[PDB]
């Protein structure tokens, strides 16, 4: 086969959530589109594919010129795992070689130019996951685990709990906008993380995602710095 | 000595943020007062005391028919530690046997209810803290922490990134707003966290925590329920 770069945008019709998210406008372009964008202008992908079971949101793919893979109702529902989604992708369009990156449409801050810098930390040769991250806002360090009912237990140690977060190592949670993958590991361990997995760090106003209306108008607010 | 269940008030006059801002009001009364009444309504204290370095917390404190010490500028810093905070308010009124409990006027949504529900688990023969917490946002294995400079590691297990959160341990935070300990432990340990700590768990309605005039309005809002 020929090795290729692959972006998969897994993009269902029903959004639990807010209705009809997908094709939601943030500035005048639908979030599908923003993404697209991004993964366009990353100037990093030899194949750009859309994922969905709409036929709206195939038909916004198709305007934005990228590929459409449609999925039948048992990989789009609200139970539908995304890696079955992704998986169902590369063999339709039959790649196992290479990378692929998954883009999530309720990312839509993360642009071509974050793909690029995640993509740079890539390495060819290990094949880790690279995963966008965020730092964390609540140190996780500074956590209890339930460990029986009304018992528990410090996730390190207890002084751990009154440590300036300075003097703590620095913590830090995926995000959702970017996961990068060498492809014939993806499909053999039919997973996102990927050992050695690296972080490109993004800060949290580029981190937003969107589930509500409020959401939407704030993505819009930081656009129009 | 006599045992005493002392409740201690730390209100410094300079908010390092929100100007004065524990004299800020919400719904009338101020946030010391919301403490204050808390305390007082709980009926777990012998004493209760606010210590401040200044006079219009002091003269507030002293209207709501609490006790009042006097912190030197040393204690009310930008850099003093709550620990040496409290431990000069029981040296002061002579109190080194009972429990002790920090009630941070930034937790204005906790109730004299939640006092007494914390309290109810205080465990008089073991003696370890009870420290209000409320559910993490962000599930903290569902982080990795820096090792070396571009170098990361998953919290516990990498499969743990891509868990459905209702299969990992229940997870949760200090919020600020209760620390009883017994009080010569207290003292011995100087600090907060004593084991075997027990968490008494809020909801994140009733854990708002003061940094800013949103929060406020925020907490006003959610008194006017
Ligand atoms: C990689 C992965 O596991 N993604 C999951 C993410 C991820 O863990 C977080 O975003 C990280 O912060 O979480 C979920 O993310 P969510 O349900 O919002 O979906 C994110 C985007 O992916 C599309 N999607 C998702 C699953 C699927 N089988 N097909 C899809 O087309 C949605 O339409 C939307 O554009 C979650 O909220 O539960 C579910 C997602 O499956
Ligand atoms: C017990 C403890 O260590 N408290 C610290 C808390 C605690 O960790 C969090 O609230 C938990 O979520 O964090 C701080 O909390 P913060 O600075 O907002 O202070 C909380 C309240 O305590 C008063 N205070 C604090 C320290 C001190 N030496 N004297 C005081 O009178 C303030 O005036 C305010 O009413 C922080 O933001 O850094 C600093 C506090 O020292
Ligand atoms: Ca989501
Ligand atoms: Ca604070």
């Amino acid at each position: 086969m020929e090795k290729q770069n692959i972006a998969v945008i897994l993009a269902r019709q029903n959004s639990k959530g807010l209705p009809l998210k997908n094709l939601r406008k943030m500035n005048g372009i639908s979030l599908l589109g923003h993404t697209i964008n991004a993964a366009i202008s990353s100037k990093c992908f030899d194949r750009i594919i859309v994922s969905t079971d709409g036929g709206l949101i195939a038909e916004e793919a198709k305007n934005f010129g990228v590929e459409v893979v449609l999925r039948p109702a048992e990989l789009a529902s609200d139970t539908a795992s995304s890696i079955s989604g992704v998986i169902h992708a590369l063999e339709t369009i039959g790649s196992n070689s290479g990378t692929v990156t998954l883009l999530q449409p309720t990312s839509p801050l993360r642009t071509g130019a974050h793909i690029r810098e995640a993509f740079s930390l890539f390495d060819e040769k290990i094949k880790g996951s690279v995963v966008s991250a965020c730092p964390m806002e609540h140190h996780p360090l500074k956590t209890l685990l339930q460990i029986n009912n009304g018992e528990y237990a410090p996730m390190r140690h207890l002084s751990d709990l009154e440590q300036p977060r300075q003097q703590l190592p620095q913590a830090f949670r995926p995000n959702g906008a970017i996961y990068i993958n060498d492809t014939a590991s993806l499909i053999a361990n039919n997973c996102f993380f990927i050992a050695p997995t690296k972080l490109y760090i993004m800060s949290h106003q580029d981190s937003i995602d969107i589930d509500t209306e409020l959401d939407l108008q704030q993505a819009e607010n930081i656009l129009n710095h």
